[PDB]
């Protein structure tokens, strides 16, 4: 098994503590209450911070102070009647508030916002410019969790809202769901373990004709109790089943195990999926990066694997899985036993042109996909081994941010990894004839002085947002958001050797000033990212 | 998942080393102390060291036994495609018999052979014996060999191609018996670790590919055979074991979901520790997995016990394995020795009825796993690239000889020393971590092979002998002088104590507490 690589550089709290921090204050002048940040996102030039009872915004381009100030504040507190109801059902005072868990750009003028609303999930439209709501409230059931601690997915595609959460207060009825967009609402088959077995929802992406969902669940291929990572497709144009079969349910839902393994005399799999990026074009290919850990009761380890959207689409064209008899191993269904038209193919697809919508699909096709949602094959990662590995630390790798246009010629790919302990890992994607990774830097960004207050010291990174124009990576914790500089250039000061050795696409040696500097689009800008060559230099 | 322990204590170039010189590379395979002699088994040779006369910085050999392969065997070895380095006689078996000879087996250039030698002169005694099934062909392979009541128990491969792994018995004026050839239910690519003699049985410790968990998953196993097994009947298991049964060994961290350590590394001989007969064993995770090692302890009663439970079975092909209902196990019950409790009617296994014989041939595996002593690992190590392998135990350590100290070797020449806590075996206290590889005296042509080949703890000389491929190292059981009264007491090390008559720490103490009440500070 692969040894842990060492980073070229390390940054401790001593240096990082000078990074600007947002803690929810407007500019007008010591009251401190934990923010309960849930997620962050950048739209246009505005950073949105979704939290308890609020969404704060920071205008990125005009924020230069050491304390990052809130620019506009959206306020949405639960009605007292809902708070009281929440408490009577036995929930605690801290959790019976409105935690914002869905925040989406519906269009240029409109935000779609959903909050737990004291275990009575609710959604609203908000004006982008005034952050005031307009129109009727929308039901939140199946669109937004009740409990802020739960993981959930929401995404718009073509006006339709795709969501994944639980429909019920008791958190028993986990669902992948679609609504809005003037199309029928669709859901996964309630209480059906072949469709979903205690899923934990991680990510969805919109690609080609499909929405793909990433998640983990108890694996039926193991009937003692093992969690597998999954990706699933649904057709964007799905209209539900016929009056006889899968009425009001998906007719295109299929899923496959994700393969993130280390090759050996018996493969070792990373099964506990932590995060997945949006689709990123890296080196001609369309790809997602995904972080995995070993089970929490196991010896701790983490990995990043990459997946080509092409390999993902391809797994759904292969054989389906089945149990020929109860309590037997799972085998591939022979294609001769697969109905026509093929389950999981979209109406109007090649050879399905006869079908106006999935409502016209034959019963054999529908009963089949209802009883065979799982594919035989697992999706292979690019390179068939993890791009990055950590095995000798106590923390797990979690969030991911990617810059596929780093450097003078915008042709390096830099990947940032967050962790449950506030450490960020920075690495360079090896490319070409994508060949793994180079560990550039490790850095502790958690700032106890600004982030540890109101009885909270929670170093779990909740989100990371990379922003090129401000040369920053925004790193969210529960109680704060930190503005992290993309490259620690001037660190190396006037030492040319450590500047060149860093192999950091964000940094170069500028002899006109005699110093290591960040890209300034001008003077000479020397770097050697491909090789680390410092022969004839030194030292420090 | 549990975090690692730091030792209470973490220079080792001044230790006496043996490199095979008389006064004025060895490819060591094993060491063992017999009476007052340390035997060093190696390539083409066996070396002896007088334990109680060696005090120089270099340990010298007293007598040397030489047994090189005949040239004809070397040349045949090469012609079969083996390399120059492997085509020698590597000594892999070395046992003291009751008639006072040494029984020695060597790979003999891929043509395993055995011989008796005189203990006094180390000269051959009588004719060579066949080595097939008694000793491996390949020096890199792990093998078991043990005498009990004159019968020789051995585990290895019988064939040049190493396809036919076997647990075998011969000699002792008793039938030769073997495991059923090519029968995966019996053995499935086993890796042999240790055997012990206990009660009416010999117990074999080993690892193999698990039939119950069919992706290739390796499980650790303990198997029994009856010392008095005479083989099957004329029509069932005629020349095979009639008592072979095995069971998974359980070494896991407690919780709702258990994490198992599966790759068995080593097992001690049976050891008495406060009224109980136990073995300690080291395990690691598979080699391409996240690295980790564990020590689990086992009571011989719990091992005896699994063999009385329900057997495992596949009620139908490719199904999950389930326990057989006791209503279905024949009489006599499979695996109980002839002459036993309910088996007085049976003189030898040759009389067992076809029905129980057919059943045991088909059901060598028990449903249940042997639990460890507190149902949890005695010790855990996970933050490191090495794995825990060899084990040596001193169950009568200290002035009052009432302390149990455990030493663990590793594949990287690091040794770990523990006190065994005793509950009202309540775990372990991490006393010390020491690197003892002497690169100066042990390296050879630039290369440093830091794998520990064997450890032998010797109370009488206060030493732990640690064997590497190239040297054996004489390690002080207690590094008392290293530690100042406070430091000394707090070490809680049973071999070390404070003597104010020298104002020093030497071979006053509180081992049960680091009690530094009113002392210090250094
Ligand atoms: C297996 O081995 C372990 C130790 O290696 C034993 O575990 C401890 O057992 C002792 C005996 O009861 C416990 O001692 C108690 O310590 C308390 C202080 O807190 C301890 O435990 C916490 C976590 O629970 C740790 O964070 C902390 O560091 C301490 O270790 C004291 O408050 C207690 O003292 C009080 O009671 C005594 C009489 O009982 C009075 O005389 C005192 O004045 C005082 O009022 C007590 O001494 C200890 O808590 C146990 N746990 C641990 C982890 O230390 C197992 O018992 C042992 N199993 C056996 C013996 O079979
Ligand atoms: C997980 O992905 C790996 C990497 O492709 C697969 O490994 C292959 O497995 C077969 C034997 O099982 C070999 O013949 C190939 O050579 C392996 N590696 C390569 C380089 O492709 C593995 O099988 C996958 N696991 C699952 C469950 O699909
Ligand atoms: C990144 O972009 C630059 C474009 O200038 C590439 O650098 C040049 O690569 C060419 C070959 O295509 C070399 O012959 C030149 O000497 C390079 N110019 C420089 C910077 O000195 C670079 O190869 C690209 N790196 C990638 C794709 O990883
Ligand atoms: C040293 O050698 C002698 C014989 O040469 C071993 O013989 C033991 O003798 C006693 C008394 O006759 C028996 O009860 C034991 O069964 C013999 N060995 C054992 C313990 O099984 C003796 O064991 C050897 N060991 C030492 C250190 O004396
Ligand atoms: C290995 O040993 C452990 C510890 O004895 C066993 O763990 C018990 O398992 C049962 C069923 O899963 C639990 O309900 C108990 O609470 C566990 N601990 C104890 C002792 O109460 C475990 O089952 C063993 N594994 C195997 C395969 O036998
Ligand atoms: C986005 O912001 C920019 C300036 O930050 C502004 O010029 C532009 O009009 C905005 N576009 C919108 C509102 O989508
Ligand atoms: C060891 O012996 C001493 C005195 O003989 C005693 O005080 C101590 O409790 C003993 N330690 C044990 C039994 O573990």
């Amino acid at each position: 098994f692969p040894e842990d690589s060492e980073p070229i550089s390390i940054s401790h709290g001593n240096y990082t503590k000078q990074y600007p921090v947002f803690v929810g204050h407007k500019p007008g002048r010591t009251q401190r209450h934990r923010l309960d940040i849930q997620m962050i996102m950048i739209m246009n030039r505005t950073l949105y911070v979704a939290a308890r009872d609020h969404i704060y915004t920071v205008d990125i381009d005009t924020s230069h102070t050491e304390e990052i100030y809130c620019s506009k504040k959206l306020t949405w507190k639960s009605r007292q009647a809902d708070v009281d109801t929440c408490r009577m059902k036995g929930k605690h005072k801290d959790e019976c508030h409105n935690f914002i868990k869905v925040l989406l750009k519906k269009n240029d003028d409109t935000l779609f916002v959903c909050g737990t609303n004291a275990f009575n999930p609710s959604c609203r439209n908000y004006r982008v410019d005034t952050l005031e709501t307009f129109g009727d409230e929308f039901s939140g059931m199946a669109r937004c969790p009740y409990d802020a601690k739960h993981a959930n997915i929401a995404l718009f595609a073509d006006g339709k809202l795709y969501s994944a959460t639980v429909t019920d207060f008791l958190a028993i009825d986990a669902v992948i769901y679609r609504s809005l967009g003037d199309s029928p609402t669709l859901r996964t088959v309630k209480h059906d373990s072949k469709w979903l077995k205690e899923p934990y929802f991680v990510q969805a992406v919109d690609y080609g004709d499909y929405i793909y969902f990433f998640f983990r669940e108890i694996a039926v291929e193991y009937n003692g109790k093992v969690v597998f990572p999954r990706v699933a497709q649904v057709c964007k144009n799905d209209m539900g089943g016929s009056q006889r079969v899968l009425e009001k349910q998906w007719t295109s839902f299929l899923k496959a195990r994700l393969n993130c393994s280390v090759p050996g005399d018996s493969h070792f799999y990373f099964n506990i999926l932590q995060a997945v990026t949006d689709v990123i074009r890296i080196n001609g290919r369309d790809v997602v990066l995904a972080t995995f850990s070993t089970p929490y009761n196991s010896i701790p380890g983490s990995a990043v694997c990459a997946y080509d959207m092409l390999d993902i689409a391809n797994v759904f064209t292969g054989r389906f899985k089945e149990q020929k008899s109860p309590d037997s191993t799972w085998t591939p269904v022979p294609d001769e036993r697969v109905p026509k038209p093929r389950p999981g193919c979209c109406a109007g697809s090649s050879s399905l042109e006869k079908y106006a919508t999935s409502n016209e699909f034959p019963d054999d096709t529908l009963n089949f996909i209802k009883t065979h949602p799982l594919m035989d094959e697992a999706v292979p990662s690019i390179i068939n081994r993890p791009w990055f590995l950590r095995t000798m630390v106590r923390y797990r790798l979690t969030k991911i941010a990617v810059d596929n246009a780093a450097g003078p010629y915008q042709n390096h790919t830099v990947v940032f990894l967050g962790s449950e302990k506030g450490i960020i890992l920075k690495f360079l994607a090896r490319i070409g004839s994508l060949n793994g990774s180079l560990f550039l830097e490790e850095m502790n960004v958690y700032n106890p002085e600004k982030c540890s207050y109101d009885g909270v010291e929670d170093k779990r990174i909740m989100g990371m947002q990379l922003d090129r124009a401000s040369g920053s990576l925004y790193v969210a914790f529960s109680t704060c958001v930190i503005k992290v500089p993309l490259g620690r250039c001037e660190r190396h000061g006037k030492c040319k050797k450590t500047c060149i050795a860093s192999r950091d696409p964000y940094c170069g040696w500028v002899r006109e000033s005699g110093s290591c500097a960040h890209l300034s689009p001008r003077l000479t800008f020397e770097q050697d990212i491909e090789r680390g060559n410092t022969d004839g230099l030194g030292d420090c």
